[PDB]
């Protein structure tokens, strides 16, 4: 029953047998000490090519052996202030951090690792290795790990690799397309065979429950685009364009940069507490941005790029939520939903509700599906700023 | 996926409330050595006039008591080479061959009994009786048995056949209709309800799956057609149009034999194995056969009766099959396929395609079906040729 | 400048993309002591369940192993003649024939093995085993080895193998399409600029060079129409349509077995010589074969079935060639050729002629090019009559 923005901001384009294809490419240069990975959504794999920024394994170039390596490592999550590796233990794994900040603290904090850092490189060759620091995750995100007994069964696997081994031991194109699928809304309206034959003169119940059934199809649908792990915005998204907060409340400064990584901004969309904060924080500034009008509707904007109010963004319990800034199109490559129309009973463009059965209590089934899927053909198409926090107040 | 020869030169005439009548004239004479029976496809029971031509029963001519032996007798199928009696087994029990040959080899083979035959007079009235003879079955056929033990309690409620016994002991037109009820074939049909909201707009992988279906349900058709107890050419033909080979090979003598038992024959029905032999023997004999035009299409001849592959003819695992000579019409006496067309939801005209419920797996179920029969208007319209070795090569 | 019966006869058909796609249904079922195999031309694999009918493997149904098992053979290719393993030497390899007759004699020839054989079991165990028969290369064909090795190290991978293995010691529908991508003809016509500025008045030697061009563009296509490996009806014809001649001249009975197997064979392809050959087998048996009309044209056949003449088909050293019947159509499944018109610069409806470069020596490049390819839709399309002697004469 809320206002849904991005339904109504989003353009949708018809796929034909429910799939669609996106050519990718993905630059990327060695010796420059960041290792690139490719995202599918939530998944992650390292780029067999750059695997080889590692010294135990430079100037090994067999594209084989290096898929199989690339093949053979595991994606692991961590969540902001979990441990992941402890002083004194035992290092028998290699850590290749694709997402979020990581603070090292020795027997003194040394550091704080970040995306494209590597950390566990001795613990692959010798089985002597300990964890001398201990890396506490100060913001969730994701990490590659590759184990010493899997690189070591590949090594005795190719005659080649030991030999580049025992001797050392003395910009890319690389296009890969991605698939998207239509995912389905389904759902089943049981109407009792009594409401359909007497409450249909003066307004339809079984119509009016049927209404209420589409908008709960379209909430799930927002719900989906915005949250869902395979696609969505908020976790297909590239990792670059990923930003942290310099402070962390949602500052003007932040949404400076937040505009400058892509071009041609179209909107932010962010929920509505971190709305009142954002607006907390120009009042504070001093600064009362414009208002512009799209559709012939006022909205608060920042430059002149408006800012739409989503709930499906979630809050944390600690009380911090994320920005997305996004351009939409299809003639700029953007954000597109990918949707079929065209459906063999529709009760609207997007919609099919069929009969189902009959059941022996007299209750008829109705059908109620949609389809829809996001695409994003550019990697610079959507910026997330995030751990705002949204619950800071003057004192 | 196959050629359906049957399928496209049968003629099909609408039956009136899925059912069909025939009536049957069944001329037999007394005395001359040979019971006729009644055949229902595969149920045969003997005619009871038909009855006295055995001793024990001559000039007894009372229509219920011998209706009632009739109907007292069993029906028992043998397979080649099986034995049915043994010699030094005491006899009980009267047989009467309806079909098939049967060698019977004394303490010195004495002769071969065949249709029409029968053997075990003297077990009905002593219980002295013993079998002197093993009879081999060289043919897989039908028999009729009549126990001792029945014989004597249908004895022993008639009177009148009492006296009769005790006396002795010191062309006929018979109408029977035959009822011909169409039989079914059915199939479900489950499409998932996303193949059918996504996949239609180019083709429809739904109607490809229906065609499928109809493809797989006329297969099944045919293999009834030929193969089917109740009705069938293979079983449901008269027993004196059952021909065995001369020699096991088909040579084109059996064609010629095969010709003469019936007029106008239409077609041939063999296996491809068996056109493959026939074409062998035809090089043999050094003869090279015309070939005809039926539809715009050439096809291999006999005498200009056109022989037809058809591949639900079985093959027997010693390597014999049977080839069906046919003439089909309705003006003409012979065979026609019983199907009723103006079904209430036709894909086709003699199709039926329902839409039957919608799973709570979100399923479609489709009801395809379609009725059919044979029949077979004179007796003398189909001629098998039996036991014909296809695996024969010059040597 | 030969006749060119097959590109005169074989429909062809525009494909786009330079590509097509077919679907294959293999219908397979265990414990027929046969294995059967998915065959892209000349390239054969062994389906990964019918692996299961080897007894130190029955019972093993992980999709994964087998698959891994199944990839891990190597396929090899053997003469007539040819002598694969000898009595006496270790065996360390299992071999399962795809294509052959493959005579093995002990100690006494015991048999002979043929397509979907296996031999060579015990030797997978134990190292202790040794060959004791001599296996003779009878027919030319293919067979596929698994290594005791490589399947020691499969087993050495998955422990639900080992366990399974460590226990025993004490109709099925698979879907796979196959993409066919257009084959090119290409060729470079160096004409020198005086030929072209002088000898253009009353005929042009560039137009006539330009046909010969054209026709041995044209004899090329035939003969890897004929004699191709990935495509190509004599190596991507099923194994089980290839037939072996009875006695070894092309006798009419090899002709009406070859007209057994399939349904509504268009045509009959054979060299010259053997075509010679079938004409002394007819006069020897005595029958003279009728001749139809196609295209108004005259033609021996066989049954109806026109004999037409390709002089690509070869001719082994020991006078030995091969008789294709095949159908055509697509509307049957049948054999078509695939073709893309509409090229950029069309001498031809199919034809590509264009202009390269002008040499420093004053000599014009163009560039003739062709593309084309052949699609058996399904298996029972192409049969194969081996091993033909075509040097027999009477005696
Ligand atoms: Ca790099
Ligand atoms: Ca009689
Ligand atoms: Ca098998």
């Amino acid at each position: 029953i809320t206002s849904r923005w991005l339904l109504r901001m989003l353009p949708w384009v018809e796929t034909k047998g429910g799939a669609y294809r996106v050519n990718r490419r993905l630059t990327f240069t060695v010796g420059d000490g960041r290792v690139e990975f490719v995202q599918d959504g939530s998944t992650v794999r390292v780029i067999p090519q750059e695997l080889g920024e590692l010294a135990l394994l430079r100037d090994f170039d067999d594209a084989e052996v290096l898929s199989a390596i690339a093949d053979r490592c595991v994606q692991r999550d961590f969540r902001a202030g979990e441990t992941l590796v402890e002083r004194g233990t035992a290092a028998d794994e290699l850590h290749l951090i694709a997402h979020g900040r990581i603070g090292q603290a020795s027997a003194v904090t040394l550091d704080v690792l970040a995306d494209g850092d590597r950390f566990g490189e001795h613990a692959l060759l010798d089985e002597d290795a300990r964890w001398s620091q201990t890396a506490t995750a100060e913001t969730s995100g994701t990490l590659l790990t590759l184990s010493r007994a899997d690189f070591a069964a590949v090594v005795a696997n190719s005659p080649a690799l030991r030999s580049h081994l025992a001797a050392f031991t003395a910009a890319d194109y690389e296009l890969k397309p991605r698939e998207y699928e239509l995912s389905v809304a389904q759902t089943i309206l049981r109407v009792h065979t009594r409401v359909a034959d007497l409450y249909n003169g003066p307004m339809n119940q079984t119509e009016e429950q049927l209404r209420l059934t589409i908008e709960a199809l379209r909430e799930r649908q927002e719900h989906e685009l915005i949250n869902n792990r395979e696609f969505g915005l908020l976790h297909n998204a590239d990792f670059k364009q990923r930003i942290q907060t310099h402070s962390g409340p949602p500052t003007p400064d932040d949404l400076d940069e937040l505009l400058c990584r892509r071009r041609g901004t179209k909107f932010f969309l962010a929920h509505p507490r971190t709305i009142a904060a954002m607006g907390r924080e120009f009042n504070a500034r001093g600064l009362y941005p414009d208002h512009t009008d799209l559709g012939g509707q006022q909205v608060p904007a920042w430059r002149g790029v408006p800012i739409l109010p989503c709930g499906k963004i979630p809050i944390t319990p600690e009380r911090t939520s994320s920005i997305l800034a996004l351009r939409t199109g299809e003639e700029d490559q953007g954000v597109i939903g990918l949707r079929q129309t065209g459906l063999p009973d529709e009760y609207e463009p997007g919609l099919s509700v069929r009969f189902m059965n009959i059941d022996e209590k007299a209750i008829i089934s109705y059908l109620v599906s949609t389809y829809y899927s996001a695409a994003i053909l550019v990697p610079d198409a959507v910026g997330v700023l995030e751990n705002v926090q949204i619950a800071n107040w003057p004192r």
